[PDB]
């Protein structure tokens, strides 16, 4: 049913310590088997316990707390607190707390008049052990002025939902999803935090980040990452819609993650790249609107690259792989580099650099002057002993504007296709033009590229860089 904190002695006056009163309301609601702890408008001061892991208030299974609205019900930390406090509202470590939530209320960490690391909302069970909180909701909650992490749901929580909420002016990250599972962050705003807007980390997976907005943060608008430990990477991370703008680092940064997707977002005004992808296995970058990034310097609106952790905790080298980059509007350069397996890589209006690496890739540059790089003869080839597969195709090569960068491959020029020359050929129905090495290597492979369309007469020697000197003369981008 309903429990009003005032009926348990809570004053809501901005000066009395209401911790024990609100906690009494919570314990009564839990002992009845579940209930709504109700708080009328006011500022309720709260204080911590003997240890950081006590937090301030302990929410419990089947208890929901409903305020009078963001800005109207404010739970605020007392002046003078000088001890690390991990969760102004939190569940208990070492207990599987479930079917609880907070709505229509503000948590104020009062960093101006306190010292020590404070987190707003903390969930989860026990780091490095199996077990989870589950069915956790925060609706229309505002978390502000904590010295560290605003929303800090933590390892492990399953079916966390945070919606229609706001984190601002927190000392580090507005939102952390630490080992969250099968969870949802929707229509939230995270702004003017000391470091990240949203930070999904520590093995989190099956996460939907829909229509969130992040601006004015000291670092990334959104970062999805493994973290500093040698643990399972996050995976199945779907970012849909929303806006990541005017941040101190990249708009969206994804690193050491598997099967991530970023679609339909507006990404602008960031100091670093709009989107940066580092060592991501399965990346979809679809239908975004990306402009005016790299305000702090830098040559690229989009960066795909590897993540070399060989000298770090895992000892591993992580390629970006399995990438699909399509339908984006990109007012500046895209660096689209991938590796083994089939990549679909589309540039936009900028002067882009495209290289699908090993396997059979489909590349398009769009407008501007783009460089399609082929770094190894085994990255686009045909073996007649078996399939034409493994031959890359360029969709829209534009003679006079685009460039084919073969500068590392050791061919001398166009010719009959032997002796280190490449032959320019048209297939039978005139739908594809090939550059071909007619000399098989020892495995029977022929370096070969397809250009979609008929370019046997339009293409010329100045469209291909055959060595580093030519590449310096002809290169179309700042990115090499
Ligand atoms: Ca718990
Ligand atoms: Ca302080
Ligand atoms: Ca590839
Ligand atoms: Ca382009
Ligand atoms: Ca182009
Ligand atoms: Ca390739």
């Amino acid at each position: 049913m309903d429990f009003d904190v005032k009926d348990f002695g809570a004053k809501g006056d901005g000066k009395s310590d209401d911790t024990e009163a609100i906690q009494a309301a919570i314990d009564a609601a839990y002992e009845a088997g579940g209930g709504t702890v109700r708080l009328s408008a006011g500022e309720y001061r709260v204080s911590g316990g003997d240890e950081a892991s006590d937090g301030a208030l302990m929410i419990k299974s089947n208890v929901y707390m409903d305020g009078a609205g963001m800005g109207e019900t404010v739970i605020k930390l007392v002046d003078g607190w000088d001890q690390k406090l991990t969760g102004i509202i939190r569940s208990k470590n070492g207990e599987k707390t479930h079917d609880y939530g907070i709505r229509d209320l503000t948590l104020d960490g009062n960093q101006d008049n306190t010292e020590g690391e404070v987190d707003g909302f903390y969930t989860g069970y026990i780091p490095r052990e199996d077990g989870a909180d589950y069915n956790v909701t925060a609706e229309r909650v505002e978390i502000r002025e904590v010295s560290r992490y605003g929303f800090d749901p933590h390892e492990q929580t399953i079916n966390l939902t945070i919606r229609d909420s706001v984190a601002h002016n927190n000392g580090k990250d507005g939102f952390v999803g630490d080992f969250q599972i099968d969870s949802t962050f929707e229509n939230n705003v995270s702004h003017d935090n000391g470091r990240h807007g949203f930070n999904i980390v520590t093995s989190s997976h099956d996460i939907l980040l829909r229509d969130n907005v992040a601006y004015g943060n000291g670092a990334n608008g959104l970062v999805v990452q493994r973290g500093s430990e040698d643990i399972a990477h996050p995976y199945n991370i779907q970012i849909e819609g929303g806006a990541y703008h005017d941040n101190g680092a990249e708009g969206v940064l994804i690193k050491m993650t598997s099967n991530a997707s970023l679609q339909g977002a507006e990404i602008y005004g960031n100091d670093a790249a709009g989107v940066r992808v580092r060592g991501v296995d399965g990346m979809q970058l679809l239908d975004n609107d990306i402009h005016d990034n790299a305000q702090g310097g830098g040559k690229a609106e989009i960066v795909l690259e590897d993540y070399d952790d060989r000298d770090g905790v895992s000892g591993n080298y992580y390629e970006t792989l399995n990438a699909t980059v399509q339908g984006n509007r990109v007012a500046g350069a895209a660096q689209l580099l991938s590796s083994e397996g089939r990549d679909l890589l589309d540039g936009a209006a900028g002067n882009d650099l495209l290289d699908g690496g090993a396997g059979r890739d489909t590349l398009s540059g769009g407008g501007g002057a783009d460089t399609f790089r082929f770094a190894d003869r085994q990255d686009s080839f045909r073996n007649y002993e078996g399939d034409t597969s493994r031959v890359d195709d360029i969709v829209d090569f534009t003679p006079g504007a685009d460039l084919i960068d073969l500068s590392g491959l050791g061919y001398s020029g166009l010719g009959d296709g032997y002796n280190g020359t490449l032959a320019l050929l048209l297939n039978e129905d005139g739908t594809k033009t090939y550059l071909k090495d007619r000399q098989a290597d020892a495995q029977g492979n022929h370096f070969e590229i397809a250009l979609d369309g008929n370019l046997v007469d339009s293409l010329s020697a100045t469209d291909i860089a055959f060595d580093a000197t030519q590449l310096e003369l002809l290169g179309t981008t700042d990115l090499q």
